[PDB]
């Protein structure tokens, strides 16, 4: 039948192929992650924006023609850690999906989605330069060797009187520690830094309690946060994988019902249909990989 022009991203490379009618999700997730030869497939999604301008995950048991990804030749998927591990540092077994951490993660910090303070920003910074020159060489880096990179957060560089140029000094100082570090090592050493920043890893979504407080819920590889309207980097309540019973989605409502009875249920509204069956989507995501690690 009629050939559909897909093409898809990781963090770095570009495939384009086409597909049929037929084709569903799996299959081209399938033929995605055998082209680059990436086998820890649970971690992983391919995202597009639907007919309507929304970022959307693609259903894998379902007909990639049939999904309402916005018309257009060829056709453009993103694909993009959707779950975390707990720890990087004793979970991802290949090299390319800690280059795809890594690199998915850096995008994030530097874009400021991820709140970094300065100084973690600057030893960030230098696992990504020694990731990317290898090591600090007199010779060929010279002042203003990091000109043209991105190299710290812009909210950073904001919240401060350092110059572009002194905040590379800073980072040329921990580059040149790291001499002799292999790439992949400095990509490992970078998440394991990131691991430990309080916004790594959560998806956040707007919610409402009962009395209809204003409130963030946060998903992740652990459980469930709520956190007040102003702070996204301190939960206010947690519920660990480990504490929680089921999850029921009802309409826009869900209800957090504990493993321990004597507990409560925490009950919370999300504003729209759409986001509270993206909420569902993360949380069976996570509890389900949650159980794995375990057993």
């Amino acid at each position: 039948p009629k050939p559909i022009n897909v093409r898809v991203t990781t963090m770095d490379a570009e495939l384009e192929f086409a597909i049929q009618p037929n084709t569903t999700g799996k299959q081209l997730f399938d033929q995605v992650v055998k082209t680059i030869g990436l086998r820890e497939v649970w971690y992983f999604g391919l995202h597009y924006v639907d007919n309507k301008g929304f970022p959307t995950w693609l259903k894998l048991d379902k007909k990639v023609s049939a999904q309402e990804v916005r018309k257009e030749n060829p056709l453009q998927f993103k694909f993009r850690a959707k779950f975390y591990p707990e720890d990087v540092a004793e979970e991802l077994i290949q090299d390319i999906t800690q280059k795809l951490f890594f690199l998915q993660v850096k995008e994030g910090i530097l874009s400021d989605e991820i709140y970094c303070p300065p100084e973690t920003a600057v030893l960030l910074g230098s696992y990504a330069v020694q990731a990317k020159f290898g090591d600090y060489n007199k010779e060929v880096h010279k002042s203003g060797y990091l000109s043209s990179e991105r190299l710290i957060p812009q909210r950073v560089m904001d919240q401060h009187k350092l110059t572009r140029d002194q905040w590379e000094d800073r980072i040329q100082v921990w580059h040149a520690e790291h001499r002799g570090m292999l790439k992949d090592n400095a990509m490992l050493e970078y998440l394991k830094i990131a691991q430990d920043l309080e916004m790594y890893g959560i998806n956040y979504f707007e919610i409402k309690n009962k009395k209809g407080t204003d409130l963030w819920l946060g998903v992740d590889a652990l459980g469930l946060n709520i956190y007040e309207k102003d702070d996204k980097l301190t939960p206010k309540i947690g519920f660990p994988w480990s504490e929680i019973r089921n999850i029921s989605f009802n309409d826009k409502k869900f209800v957090i019902k504990p493993i321990d009875k004597k507990a409560p249920d925490f009950v919370f509204y999300a504003p729209r249909l759409r986001i509270n069956k993206r909420i569902l989507q993360l949380c069976m995501g996570n509890h389900e990989l949650y159980m794995r690690r375990r057993k």
